[PDB]
């Protein structure tokens, strides 16, 4: 009776998730997983690697948890090469993470969805298929320094996704970005109360957004159904614009 | 699991323009989501035309006749699905010369605010709704046709943007679906040296089906589609205009 | 010297104080020949005395945009007493519903006089058709909502109206303020007003005649190939 | 008012079309000028330029990818012809996948100079900094691809220079042209061009000195209130 959903299922991919040890990384880490494929989470570190691969075991999840560090050419060959591998070709790919420090912030951000998003294309060519996903920044930075950079990153992120969209198309290959607003994590904790209820005001929805919410739209976007979305930008963020 | 958040059984949808292309694409995938669904026509015939597609589909719902352009036809069709079928939390809207597109928009945003409105008092009881606005296939020719396109657009995203605004409170969701060059009836008509040159500015190297269509509208109805709002989503293999 | 409007005769609404002002002396400073408007006798009385005080060629008339009377016979007069103006620069705690209203009606009220001096820039092959947004400090939520769909449409309106008469070399920009100081923005509370300028980078209040000199150059010829656009003029602060 | 009467103005890119168009007429408006290129020829074209039209400055070597050719070619104007307050980035087969490298040193080229000549424009507490687009290449997908991923990224850089320079009163601005008359456009055959015209409204191509307008009139005081902002000048025709 629940079969029309069998569709949605990612039943014999296998997905990469960076940043995949908490927050909105872990949720789409699960949701994929959950939707059936074989997910691969990552982190900087070798006791968040330790911890996705816990808890993908937990969830009943088939995959692993490994180091990988996209700023180096040599960790993104190398862990690549591992899950081709061990694993199998990842043809999901969901790419997760002063006054004066935005132009390097963004510059390193693109740097990095630049060079693990070229070293996973030469897979998802020879299959003819795949699913890039770039998760943005969540709204919530203090100050007007932190307001350059959220606008910056999310501008480079959306012109970057709209070009790579352009560029690998012909191979039936979607790259779409979601652009979160007010989502309740660790860093928006951290924020003191008067500034949280302030932004709250400002979201129609009345809420805080929950990282399960923003995993949703990449699994559907990770579906067969949003073949004909490329080049994207899906905002996530209950009715708050900047 | 997965699917709790994907399922829209128990939902009522009403869904404008249903008889054909887009607009069935979307009812029947409702439909096989779980939904009950109304769709609509202008003309008995296509009410009609709609009713058996469902029947045939398996699909418990009906197909009526509704001009969105009349306050009267709106009050009348939403009276008797409520009293026939439930009230619908879901509402799909689907539905030249140089000079006509200021009248245009003008005429789709006040069809869309009619609409909207008389469905919100239902979405307002019951704390839960969604509304998705479907815009235009690209394909007009000429110039007149650029303009008539790129203003509907443009007019179609600020009005998502704005009623979202409005509505959020309530937990109901606003948004809209940009559609590029989907195969229908209207693109069919274009010659094929317009189609060629249309193909060849999507990257993704294809026209979109219908189903393509309706599946993100699926996606934007469910429980996992809460958060989105005011958003419009474009639909268009990477062409973007 | 290239920037002069001299020989052109040009229409500014909502002429009376603030913005409007500031463009209608800006405008008669680059030579033109200027006919300011307002809705009241009295406001079209403090336009042609200011002119004049300010050694412009012009009128103060009354007009009120929402009316076809109105504009067919402010346009009537305007060109048997002075010259077709080819270049016409439109200006003139909400409830969480009102938006809809509001914007249809600032676009049919810019659509009607654009459309009534068209059949003028037509004939002579060139135009300016200049519109002014509104100035950010709308309160709370609603008013919020307000702000963003008015500009949203001034934005997509004068886009495709560009579109639509650039063959005849007329051009149709508009200009989109930040917080600016005027009467309005004067009796806003303290609190709202600081916070605002928190959120400018260049931190202050922009004058009228900043407005005012940006409209001046979009009506020069050196801004011919300028069209469909809408200029900001918010020191920094976007939304 | 709309003189540039002293104060001095750097301009890369200046030895033809945009680029030049902008040198004369920053030096028309009044405006000490410095022009630059990447090689000792163009130097020399441009400072008989603008010899020619009656403008004090010069014309210099500059490699905007050169973190020692900034550093020297500031030098050498403070030394010998006064700060530039005023600054204008122009500077400068084709393949779907080349857009990003693209972008990366257009940025990069300009994070870096003008990171240079806001030492300047902070002591003035005055500046301009105007950031010149690339106008349209080729008329492929790939042409697209290029233009509209420049384009992004140059709107988004000089929204955030912006926000980050604003409190010294420094304007930072682009101009994004649409089609001016180039090599390319020359060649199209007249079914092709007339295609092209139909999609522009004002139905002709741009001209350099029109991008020089609006580039003026953003180095002037009266444009002191407009910060951030990237201005079309492409005839109505719009593209991303
Ligand atoms: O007329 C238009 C041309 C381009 C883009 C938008 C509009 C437009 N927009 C309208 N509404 C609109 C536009 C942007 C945001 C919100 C709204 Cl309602 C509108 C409402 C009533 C009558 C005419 C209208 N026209
Ligand atoms: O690669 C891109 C494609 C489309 C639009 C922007 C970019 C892009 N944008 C970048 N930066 C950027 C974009 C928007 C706002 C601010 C900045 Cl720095 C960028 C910075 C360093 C290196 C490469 C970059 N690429």
């Amino acid at each position: 009776e629940n079969l029309y959903f069998q569709s949605m299922s990612l039943q014999g991919k296998v997905a990469l998730v960076t940043g995949a040890s908490r927050g909105i990384g872990q949720a789409i880490a699960l949701e994929l997983g959950r939707l059936g494929a074989v997910v691969i989470g990552t982190a900087t570190s070798a006791s968040g690697a330790e911890k996705i691969a816990e808890t993908l075991k937990a969830n009943g999840v088939e995959g692993a948890g490994l180091v990988l560090d996209v700023s180096s050419d040599e960790s993104v060959a190398a862990t690549l090469e591992h899950i081709q591998q061990h694993l199998g070709q990842p043809l999901i790919v969901v790419n997760n993470a002063k006054d004066d420090e935005w132009f390097d912030v963004v510059n390193t951000n693109l740097n990095s969805l630049y060079r693990l998003s070229k070293a996973v294309l030469r897979g998802m060519t020879k299959a003819r298929w795949g699913r890039i996903i770039n998760i943005g920044s969540v709204v919530g930075a203090m100050g007007n320094a932190g307001q350059t950079n959220y606008a910056a990153a999310k501008a480079g992120l959306e012109g970057f996704t709209r070009a790579l969209a352009r560029e690998v198309g012909s191979r039936a290959i979607t790259v779409n970005a979601v652009a979160p607003g007010f989502i309740d994590t660790d860093m928006t904790r951290e924020l003191p109360e008067a500034q949280r209820e302030a932004l709250l005001g400002q979201i129609p929805l009345g809420r805080l957004g929950q990282a399960e919410e923003i995993a949703k739209v990449v699994g559907f976007l990770a579906s067969d159904g949003a073949a004909y979305v490329t080049g994207a930008t899906v905002p996530v963020n209950g009715g708050m614009y900047m």
